[PDB]
């Protein structure tokens, strides 16, 4: 298990904990010194649980498939919540089988879905610790509109810290002042798996991609990642989906 508490939270405790989530997360090989995620893993060991703790110190149990970092569900006090997804169902035989009551959110859990479900796309909400501490107390009862937005600050502030350094540095920056996230942030999300193909594609290509990412850098700017040399290969990316997965 991992743990994260916004009492008292800061840049420092927050880089702690998304250390814990990357290296809960099982590898036997790195693919250009980047931990290669697992193919698959059989019953309970697939997910590992998060546990974060609102700043009155209420907390979620969150569930985290190990192969891939999606989110599967959640427990809150007796009840679990799990997205409406055969991964989900499947991942609600093995854990928070001890709630009193299972209930399974109206919408699956990838962005397009739960951007619908919120009402809004993920560019207009803010994110940051004081939106993840908002997230995990509307988590804590029941509501599946403020559950999607929620959802959708706690996926980012999490799972897509843990695969980039950019966006753990994003969220750092937020400690204390929640902002829209950088379009270099949504585009680092949106080309994760893409990215994990071609870094493992280049293995026996010279370094080389097989097909380029196109990515939004820093600076608004829209560039074309080709290689293993380039910085969000070298720096940025911590976690590789596996091919077999892709
Ligand atoms: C690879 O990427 C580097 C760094 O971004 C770039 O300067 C170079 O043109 C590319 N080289 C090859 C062989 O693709």
């Amino acid at each position: 298990d991992v743990s994260f508490r916004l009492s008292g939270a800061d840049p420092s405790s927050y880089g702690m904990f998304i250390k814990d989530l990357r290296n809960a997360l099982p590898h036997t090989e790195k693919v250009y010194n980047i931990p290669l995620l697992l193919p698959s893993v059989s019953g309970a060991g697939r997910y590992l649980l998060m546990h974060l703790f609102n700043y009155d110190g209420n907390t979620i149990t969150v569930a985290v498939d190990v192969t891939n970092v999606y989110i599967m569900g959640y427990l809150a006090l007796t009840t679990s919540y799990f997205f409406n997804e055969p991964a989900a169902d499947l991942a609600s035989q093995y854990v928070f089988r001890s709630a009193r009551r299972k209930i399974t959110l109206p919408y699956s859990g990838n962005y397009e879905r739960l951007q619908i479900a919120a009402g809004k796309p993920r560019e207009k909400i803010p994110i940051g610790l004081p939106a993840l501490d908002t997230a995990i107390s509307t988590l804590l009862h029941y509501d599946s509109t403020a559950a999607a937005g929620a959802l959708l600050v706690l996926i980012q502030t999490t799972a897509e810290a843990a695969r980039f350094k950019y966006i753990e540095q994003q969220i750092q920056e937020r400690a204390y002042r929640d902002e829209v996230p950088s379009s270099a942030t949504i585009s680092l999300e949106n080309s994760w798996s893409g990215l994990s193909k071609q870094i493992q594609l280049a293995q026996g290509n010279n370094g080389v991609f097989r097909t380029p990412t196109v990515l939004v850098d820093s600076k608004g700017n829209r560039v074309q990642i080709t290689n293993v040399t380039s910085n969000v290969v070298t720096s940025n990316i911590q976690l590789l989906l596996n091919t077999k997965n892709i």
